[PDB]
């Protein structure tokens, strides 16, 4: 039981180095950087010296325990070139956390998060001339943790791999603006159960979604709401946390979203944002319940304000529509500015792009 | 694009230097692995490429394989046998070909022939025939994979993957060639699947959320876990095997119950084989019915269950002894009635799988 340490680091770099994208040309997460981090563990040895190497094809075992039992764990965390041109990091201790909370879950090995997170910044850092030279684009960074067992015995896995990648990314949505969505709710498809792993950020969470997400665009949506139990709680929509402003059932000025009962993944944006909410105390804020049945009632009684996502890749993404028992919901988010989704946003990046200072960013190393 | 690969464009490079073959009396599952393995490569631009059977060797993946950030992937079981002629025989192939093609369309994994698939498998085991054991208790483990190898980070369909087989020799589950009776650890607090999830199939997300209650069983002094869902406490699955009681049901009816097919049970070949060998020999009601804890610590204090095993392709009937719930541990008393249905179960599965007779179940390797 131990951790491998950033001052062990072996930096072995790429000598064929590739062009850098157009930044108001991206695709979320298609474009690679020019060096990986990359560590290994052994339950013989422990960890490995971490290495910063060239960007290069994973060689696994056909075996490997992730390949075959999805043994797998990952994070998504971004950099930012400030106004100022300071690199920083948005909220990294919130992954790490998230990361070693994961492991233990899906029995990986243990790491010291803070030497992870010196590992990332010496990555970036080589290769910082990818946090893109705009303010509507970042640096995507993927901590990747794969059992790498060469057996297939279901297992604790005896072998690991921890690596990371980096990808530069402008808007989630090309146009640069809020795209809102129409989503697909059908009970039929269950995203987590209680008792299940539906709080951690495992691979695992992720195969079902794509079928889901398929029959979605058949019937004229872009997402999936998820839905859960006997009376239809809306618990994420597609891969992220889901977010409602309205007049709740008492009158009173609400944003609300899902609690953290197992089934929900304690998103970073979520934090930030019920941070924010309650920082601003200009209205209710309630980790509570929300059901299909509350949603469509408070919209006949004219209480919707907005309902949006939120999550690292996207930020905030309002929501117009749902599709459900047959019948278009239309959401009046977009005919309330969105006001509460445009200041949200514009807070996150003000601090993201170092328009203002915050204990949330951490400058490059 | 080519919609699927066909067996008859095989590329064929051989292995060089061969390995030696292990003791069939020393195998650990799933630990050794043959010369050989099969790959097909697609991409959504060109569809399929032609099968490889080559050396076995490391996959060379992209970092960003959706296999690795999202679980797009699946697998199948499946064994093949030496008989007692020397004949080498599959074990209802195509049922295998079948669940992976269902899995494969839920997954969004690209479509293959089937037929087209198999044809390759039986090639990979002819080239490796000399791994299926010189053993009545031994067989070769074949493990087809399918992989999603989309780079890009977005969760989406994939539009590239890998089908990949391997094949290990392996023993009888455990070492001591008798049965092992196991004890099972009991925790609502763990959900292996639930209704509207994908435990109907073999996706490999089902199986790495299950590590952590494994490994608390294991703590515990328990070798499984005894999978229990809903309000009720349903018994669903033990370990990665279907769960068959042998009892007298409430109703005074000698009775072989296993958990339906609703959705949050895996549709095992060995466990349809069982029900369909019971209904055949009629000598007591074959149910398949939901059963729970309260309904087998009732039995147990009345004396009314027989047996307890789990169903699956690596161990085939796994007897079960002792039930750790609510802080005390539960006998099973399977071992002390022989277990006789138990063995009878196994005796006719292994006289059809090592053609000691006739059966529709088995094919000859081609
Ligand atoms: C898994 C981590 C990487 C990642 C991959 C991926 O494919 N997506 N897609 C995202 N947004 C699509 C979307 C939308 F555009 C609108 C709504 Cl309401 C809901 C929604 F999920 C986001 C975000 N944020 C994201 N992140
Ligand atoms: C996932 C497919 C490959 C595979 C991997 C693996 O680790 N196992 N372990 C198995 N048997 C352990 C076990 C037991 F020994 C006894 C009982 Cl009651 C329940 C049980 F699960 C079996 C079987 N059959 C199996 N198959
Ligand atoms: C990562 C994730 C979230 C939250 O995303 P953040 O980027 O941490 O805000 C929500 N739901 C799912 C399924 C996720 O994978
Ligand atoms: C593979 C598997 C079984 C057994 O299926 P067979 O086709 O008999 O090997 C049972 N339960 C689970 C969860 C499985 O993965
Ligand atoms: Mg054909």
């Amino acid at each position: 039981v131990g951790t491998f340490k950033a001052k062990d680091l072996i930096v072995t770099p790429a000598t064929i180095l590739k062009e850098k994208p157009d930044p108001n040309n991206l695709v979320f997460g298609t474009v690679f950087t020019d060096h990986m981090l990359t560590v290994e563990w052994s339950s013989e040895f422990g960890w490995e010296k971490p290495h910063i190497k060239p960007l290069q094809n994973l060689s696994l075992h056909p075996g490997s325990s992730a390949l075959h039992y999805a043994v797998e764990l990952f994070e998504g965390l971004k950099a930012f070139r400030g106004v100022d041109n300071k690199i920083r990091l948005f909220q990294p201790n919130l992954n790490m956390d998230r990361m070693y909370r994961s492991a233990v879950r899906a029995t990986l090995p243990v790491f010291d998060k803070e030497e992870l997170l010196e590992c990332i910044q010496q990555l970036v850092k080589l290769d910082q001339e990818w946090v893109p030279y705009s303010t509507s684009a970042s640096l995507y960074i993927r901590p990747t943790f794969i059992g790498t067992e060469p057996s297939l015995g279901v297992k604790k896995p005896t072998k690991a791999l921890l690596f990371v990648l980096l990808s530069p990314v402008g808007p989630y949505f090309s146009s640069g603006t809020f795209n809102p969505v129409s989503l697909w709710a059908n009970p039929k498809y269950v995203r987590a159960w209680k008792g299940g792993t539906g709080d951690c950020k495992m691979g695992g969470n992720y195969g079902s979604s794509l079928f889901a997400q398929c029959e979605a665009v058949d019937n004229g949506c872009q997402q999936v709401l998820w839905l859960y139990g006997e009376d239809h709680q809306i618990t994420e929509v597609g891969t992220m946390n889901l977010f409602l402003y309205w007049i709740n059932e008492d009158g009173e000025e609400e944003l609300a979203t899902p609690p953290l009962d197992g089934i929900i993944l304690p998103g970073v944006t979520r934090r930030c944002i019920l941070d924010l909410a309650h920082q601003w105390g200009e209205f209710k804020v309630s980790e509570r319940y929300l059901t299909m049945d509350d949603l469509t009632t408070a919209l006949e009684g004219n209480r919707v304000r907005e309902m949006f996502g939120s999550g690292t890749a996207c930020v905030v993404c309002p929501v117009s529509d749902i599709l459900y028992k047959g019948e278009t919901i239309h959401i009046p988010t977009m005919e309330n500015g969105p006001k509460l989704a445009s200041r949200i946003l514009s807070k996150l990046t003000d601090i993201q792009y170092g328009r203002e200072e915050r204990d949330w960013t951490i400058v490059l190393s």
